[PDB]
């Protein structure tokens, strides 16, 4: 059960006005045979051309919503739309390009692809809401057969060039003219009643619909990410590496004991009260406080109500307006004035943060969070934390060649007395950059008006 067998049955009304006369009874060969393709009986890592909703999920870096609309079926032109915006016109013989034909429209769709996922996966994998244009204009841009390896790396093969008789990675694949071995998911295959336009319009008001190409293929690839991240969830599915992954997560851990550990000892708060994963650590184990934890999963579609957080049916809810709360990635729609807090900025442009629905993001960073729309009104009891390094740790070597440091943001005994140490100017260096990692990953942090900086000169004394 990890591939999806040829002999699984396609439902075909969908397809039915595109192609009248289909029949109801149709599997995946005999569809695939249909578009053009000849899988040979083959066992060489490509079963299938089309995937399980579960491959899909596993491969999520490599969606590309498409959609064909015949602009006037090798008569007619067709109009080819990608979730990337681009629309090309194929005549037979917002980016919207005027008309040409198969032998350089599919070079620009090599090209475009391979500027899309190089960095993202290794695979393509286009999302259908399949009415049949769109299926029997693949044999004009599409090659198979076995899996095979790039002509200049170790990478699977996703293009083919006619000219050299060579195969390329997304990497490698400049002036190829075909994709290869592309996958394929049909969303009308998901059991929906209606239309594209009446499903995707449920979840989200930020995509339009222009009725070109372009706007279906965004579409059709929103409502998926919805269906496979938003109502349904799993964090279990783990994603490969494919960027800063590592130094961005240890920044974060590095961030939240830094920030919490000076918001403590500058404010002296008593009691802390942690909302948010209920796998979570105290970020400040040694810290004098009554740490208290608050049970909430990532909100993947609408961010929490804080009054939904506090609501204790038939118990008093706990106060938080006494002490301090921590919402480390916990998003609400409005932050109490006593809060320290980390939210993620959805319209961040990364490799690991995919569009998502209704102005929401995908980040993907080993497991996959659907996070919902960045929104400022979301912190108007609080204000931006400024940068700030602070260390009690004693000034001391041990064992990196050397300008002095000087800086108003080193809160160190060493800063106090004049001079920092050669030991706080490398830790300042390090934690500057593990928090611009951060902060250009997209982690924006928030802190009560009443943090000051100037508090922590005197815990040392
Ligand atoms: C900062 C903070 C977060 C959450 C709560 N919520 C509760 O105390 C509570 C008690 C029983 C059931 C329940 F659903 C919630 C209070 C807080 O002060
Ligand atoms: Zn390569
Ligand atoms: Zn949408
Ligand atoms: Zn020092």
């Amino acid at each position: 059960p990890t591939h999806l067998s040829v002999d699984t049955k396609f439902k075909t009304e969908g397809l039915c006005v595109d192609i009248p006369g289909i029949p109801k009874d149709m599997t995946y060969r005999r569809l695939i045979s249909m578009m053009g393709f000849k899988m040979n009986y083959q066992v060489n890592g490509y079963p299938n051309m089309f995937i399980t909703r579960e491959e899909a999920i596993r491969h999520v870096r490599a969606w590309i919503g498409f959609d064909v609309e015949g602009c006037h079926g090798t008569n007619l032109p067709l109009q080819l739309g990608f979730s990337t915006g681009v629309n090309l016109v194929a005549v037979p013989t917002p980016l919207m390009y005027k008309g040409l034909p198969w032998n350089v429209v599919r070079i620009k769709i090599v090209q475009m692809l391979s500027d899309t996922l190089k960095n993202l996966s290794d695979r393509v994998v286009f999302v259908l809401w399949a009415h049949g244009f769109e299926l029997t204009s693949m044999k004009y841009f599409v090659k198979i057969g076995p899996e095979r390896t790039c002509c200049l790396c170790d990478r699977r093969a996703t293009c083919f060039s006619t000219a050299s008789d060579t195969y390329a990675c997304w990497h490698h694949s400049i002036g190829f003219d075909y994709v290869y071995n592309p996958f394929m998911i049909d969303v009308q295959q998901w059991g929906f009643t209606g239309n594209l336009q009446s499903n995707h319009d449920l979840y989200c008001q930020v995509h339009g619909n222009a009725h070109v190409a372009s706007c279906d293929a965004i579409m059709t690839r929103c409502l998926a990410v919805h269906e496979c991240f938003v109502k349904r969830v799993d964090w279990t599915i783990e994603y490969p590496i494919i960027g800063d992954e590592l130094k961005i997560n240890a920044a974060c851990r590095k961030v939240q004991h830094m920030v919490v550990k000076a918001a403590l000892l500058a404010d002296k708060f008593p009691v802390l009260h942690d909302i948010g994963n209920p796998k979570a650590i105290k970020c400040v184990p040694q810290a004098d406080v009554e740490w208290k934890f608050y049970d909430a999963q990532p909100c993947s579609d609408k961010a929490y109500k804080i009054e939904e957080l506090f609501y204790s049916y038939a118990t008093h809810s706990d106060k938080f307006t006494d002490g301090v709360c921590l919402f480390w990635n916990c998003n609400v729609d409005r932050y109490p004035a006593n809060s320290i807090v980390c939210r993620f900025d959805t319209r961040v442009l990364s490799n690991l943060n995919l569009p998502g629905c209704d102005g929401g993001s995908l980040y993907v960073n080993k497991h996959a969070f659907h996070t919902p729309a960045f929104d400022k009104s979301a912190f108007v009891n609080l204000k931006q934390l400024p940068f700030f390094y602070y260390s009690d740790s004693p000034c001391e070597s041990h064992g990196i060649d050397y300008v002095p440091l000087k800086s108003a943001t080193c809160i160190t005994r060493c800063n106090l007395g004049g001079a920092v140490c050669r030991h706080h100017a490398n830790e300042y260096r390090l934690y500057l950059d593990a928090y611009n990692m951060m902060i250009s990953a997209g982690f924006s942090l928030w802190v009560y008006k009443q943090f000051d900086t100037y508090n922590l000169w005197n815990t040392f004394t």
